[PDB]
């Protein structure tokens, strides 16, 4: 059984919790329910490999979190989430990426860019704008909807695949 420690980062309100809960529980949390920062473990088969995913869904970024500091230090791959109807959250992506590189003191960290809420007609971030940002970082870009269950597994499984390739190349 292969472990992958994943960290979901990005601005408040973009759907990090909704994406993680959809993946873990196949449920969509009610729109107005309290979010909480928490970690989740789930055994899953990914490309025929039996995997243990250890996922931290981050929150409360303006106060100390011992768990978040541990997962940022030790996390193996990062899902950088913005919402496609929220330009500020997309324009925040470079700060989240910079935080990750600083903690890892590395320019080469497994990451996937995720544009969530692709079920909303009020899009303000064009798919091609985000694809270009991801291309400039050298990482995959995936558009998701936690609500209509579009590409949720693809987003997380793609990050696992990025970690697997990182490991294979370094050896
Ligand atoms: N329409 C839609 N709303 C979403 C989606 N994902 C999250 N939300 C809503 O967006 C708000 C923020 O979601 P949340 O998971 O709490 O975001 P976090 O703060 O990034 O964890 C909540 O009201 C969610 O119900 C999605 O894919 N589509
Ligand atoms: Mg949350």
């Amino acid at each position: 059984m292969t472990e992958y420690k994943l960290v979901v980062v990005g601005a408040g309100g973009v759907g990090k919790s909704a994406l993680t809960i959809q993946l873990i529980q196949n449920h969509f949390v009610d729109e107005y329910d309290p979010t909480i920062e928490d970690s989740y473990r789930k055994q899953v088969v990914i490309d025929g490999e039996t995997c243990l995913l250890d996922i931290l869904d981050t929150a409360g970024q303006e106060e100390y979190s011992a768990m978040r500091d541990q997962y940022m230090r030790t996390g193996e791959g990062f899902l950088c989430v913005f919402a496609i109807n929220n330009t500020k959250s997309f324009e925040d992506i470079h700060h989240y990426r910079e935080q990750i590189k600083r903690v890892k003191d590395s320019e080469d960290v497994p990451m996937v860019l995720v544009g969530n809420k692709c079920d909303l007609p009020s899009r303000t971030v064009d798919t091609k704008q985000a694809q270009d940002l991801a291309r400039s970082y050298g990482i995959p870009f995936i558009e998701t909807s936690a609500k209509t269950r579009q590409r949720v597994e693809d987003a997380f499984y793609t990050l696992v695949r990025e970690i697997r390739q990182y490991r294979l190349k370094k050896i």
